[PDB]
């Protein structure tokens, strides 16, 4: 962990009550967003926590923390990105819950969403060994959610005109 940084205990406290109720599931998670980076020893700081599971792994998330829903998982979708989206509240924390992401194609389709064991690893913390996507993983989404951004940007600099 660079920086020997910490997680903020309300996100960790979180994080096992997530692990305590998924640990023993036959659920396809990970965390993902910025808890993902700092359990991997990137020092950011958590503000949220991002699941990403696949499409199935969505509703028996909403289902297993039910009492935390505060957005039911619904197919959800941009012209850019898509998942079956829902949302949970535990202890004031949310948590998005995120199954089968996929990214819209230059011909219009959606890449198959990830292979998330592709990309999954265990982080022993606290602990807890949590699903994560990979650094390399992450990291590569951000940049290209930054593609994303950049061309959005640009597009609305010039609708201005
Ligand atoms: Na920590
Ligand atoms: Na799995
Ligand atoms: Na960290």
């Amino acid at each position: 962990h660079h920086h020997h940084h910490m997680i903020r205990p309300e996100y960790l406290r979180v994080l096992r009550k997530i692990y305590d109720r998924l640990k023993n599931e036959k659920v396809n998670w990970v965390v993902t967003g910025s808890l993902s980076f700092a359990l991997q020893g990137v020092p950011v700081e958590v503000h949220d926590i991002d699941i990403q599971t696949d499409e199935e792994g969505a509703y028996e998330i909403e289902r297993i923390f039910s009492e935390f829903v505060s957005k039911k998982v619904r197919f959800s979708s941009t012209e850019k990105i898509c998942s079956h989206f829902g949302e949970l509240i535990i202890d004031g924390i949310k948590v998005e819950i995120m199954g089968d992401i996929r990214k819209r194609l230059e011909d219009g389709t959606w890449e198959d969403p990830v292979d998330l064991n592709k990309y999954k690893r265990f982080v022993e913390t606290h602990g807890m060994k949590i699903p994560v996507l990979s650094l390399e993983y992450e990291y590569q989404a951000y940049l290209k959610l930054g593609r994303v951004e950049k061309a959005e940007t640009l597009r609305k600099w010039l609708n201005e005109r």
